[PDB]
C-alpha cells in the first residue's frame, strides 16, 4: 500500500527544497495541525544523514518523534529516506504554476489509510502555506 500526497508551492523549488531541509523552518511546518508544534528539529541534509523532528501536540498528551534516514538525496529534485522501518520519497514536479511536492510514501493497511493520508496532506498544506508566506515582498532592497 503506497500513498501519494501532494501540493503545489507559488515559491521556486530553491526556496522549497531549504525549506523543507532547513531545521529552523522545518520546525514551523513539521505539524499536521496547529493541534501539534515542533519542540526541536535535527536534520543532517546528506546520503547516510538523518532527521529527527519533535512534533508533539499541545493538549498535552499527545507527541512523538519522527526520525528516518536519507538513503538518497537529490538536490532540489527528489529526497528518497528511509524512516523507521517505512520509506517514502519527497519528488519536487516543476510545474508552471510553482512546485508540486509529491510524497509517495509506504503505509499500513492494518492503519486507517485515509487517516495516514490526510495527516500527510495536512502537513502539506502547512508547510506550502509556510513557504509562500516566507516569500518577502519589499521595495527589492533584500
Amino acid at each position: 500500500m503506497n500513498i501519494t500526497v501532494e501540493t503545489t508551492v507559488a515559491a521556486p523549488v530553491g526556496k522549497v527544497w531549504r525549506a523543507y531541509t532547513t531545521p529552523e523552518d522545518i520546525k514551523q511546518w513539521n505539524a499536521a495541525s496547529d493541534d501539534w508544534h515542533t519542540t526541536a528539529a535535527t536534520v543532517d541534509l546528506r546520503e547516510g544523514g538523518a532527521f529527527s523532528s519533535r512534533m508533539e501536540a499541545k493538549d498535552g498528551s499527545m507527541g512523538f518523534d519522527f526520525a528516518g534516514t536519507y538513503t538518497k538525496v537529490v538536490e532540489n529534485k527528489r529526497i528518497e529516506y528511509a524512516f523507521g522501518d517505512r520509506t517514502a520519497k519527497v519528488e519536487f514536479l516543476e510545474a508552471p504554476q510553482g512546485v508540486t511536492v509529491r510524497v509517495s510514501f509506504v503505509a499500513e493497511t492494518e492503519y486507517p489509510v485515509e487517516q495516514q493520508q490526510q495527516g500527510w496532506q495536512a502537513i502539506l498544506n502547512n508547510f506550502k502555506r509556510h513557504v509562500e508566506s516566507h516569500l518577502e515582498h519589499h521595495h527589492h532592497h533584500h
